């Protein structure tokens, strides 16, 4: 089993590089490759990029150099829903594009022509990924939609504006249906796990600690394999 | 493969297709991850052309694969899109000067609208590859060419709402389409020389022209004479 880690948050790329035995970088392309075995299972690590095409770049060229069995998506982002607050966790049940609209051709408001209107995240990888948060720490876990645009969704009225078309949407951010499409288009199961750094009403040393519980999260996962 | 000039042609018209292919001789069929590459010569040169797919992930990774795969010395995206342009009138041909994101906002940074964090906030279409384009279309065809901006979204822009909101940021944009600034973004990461052609397919004054259907024929077979023009030229 080798899985493909695509990251954003340093603290997190670290902690799983110092977990690796044998590691092995490859550059591809200009993107870094980390390629080790966490316990018994075989790990790639890359940073996404910012946004939806350099996010589907890594994607593609992650999944076409190392044959990755899936795609692990850790990063950050603020709150659209209004019971979260930061430090909470969600893991996408399902992604959409925040702002793509073809209506007029009678596609679902987020929806990309040639594209499912959703993107359904690996029901099993996701439920494995909730566990492993559950053994190893004490957040408070959703499960439920993330949302991706090419856009920083920085203002309370920029997110009503996407829950009015969304209104169970969880998090706004700028690469998880992305790697989803990419994923899905290789038939390569997906998780988006994302820590939220902002109340949707709304810190010193939060990336460092969400990356660094991202990692311990993920280690123990990969331990815990055959 | 054995042309010392390799073109990728990212392709949206069937009859562009259909008469590229055509055209070349020992005509070959490649599927890499599940794309279908058509490769073969025309003229002196090689030339791969293969269909970008909608919207701005499905035209990277098209892209992507293109580039990796088969080392094109450059990439044209040929197509069809409506007019923003108040001057524009059907069959009107926009080679871009530059692409960009009509709709990526990421200001609260210090970015410029349109622009993606560790992107340019535009990306420059190859000056010498747009103007040889420029002149094969002034060679076989009397078209009306047009040199500017174009921009690109994952919505299909086709209310006066829509298009007055792009007008907004972006005063002089030509047109707003699914796939130029996504090629753009991924040929510039690359280093790759890239083109972006579009054929207008309505008047910007809402006046009757002929429908998108016939149009689009039109449109492609003539693409596809100015390209087989342009690549019997490099020699």
């Amino acid at each position: 089993m080798r899985y493909g880690v695509i990251n954003a948050m340093a603290e997190e790329k670290a902690a799983l590089v110092d977990a690796m035995i044998d590691e092995k970088k490859t550059t591809i392309a200009g993107k870094l490759f980390h390629h080790g075995k966490i316990g018994h299972v075989d790990v790639v690590v890359v940073e996404s990029g910012i946004g939806k095409v350099a996010s589907a770049l890594t994607t593609t060229l992650l999944i076409t150099n190392f044959g990755v069995d899936a795609v692990i998506n850790s990063g950050s982002a603020g709150a659209l829903g209004t019971d979260l607050r930061i430090g909470d966790i969600v893991i996408a049940d399902y992604l959409a594009y925040a702002d793509a609209d073809a209506r007029a051709f009678g596609y679902a408001y987020g929806q990309v022509p040639q594209q499912p209107a959703r993107f359904k995240a690996d029901t099993d990888l996701s439920n494995d990924l909730s566990e492993s948060y559950e053994k190893v720490t004490d957040a408070r876990l959703v499960r439920g939609l993330v949302v991706t645009s090419d856009s920083f969704i920085a203002s309370n009225e920029q997110k009503q504006t996407i829950l009015t078309h969304f209104p169970e949407a969880q998090s706004a951010e700028m690469e998880g249906a992305s790697i989803a499409q990419v994923a899905n288009y290789f038939d390569v199961p997906f998780a988006v796990v994302r820590a939220i750094s902002d109340n949707a009403n709304g810190f010193d040393d939060f990336i460092v600690e969400a990356g660094q519980q991202s990692a311990q999260v993920l280690i123990n996962f990969f331990e815990a394999q055959a």
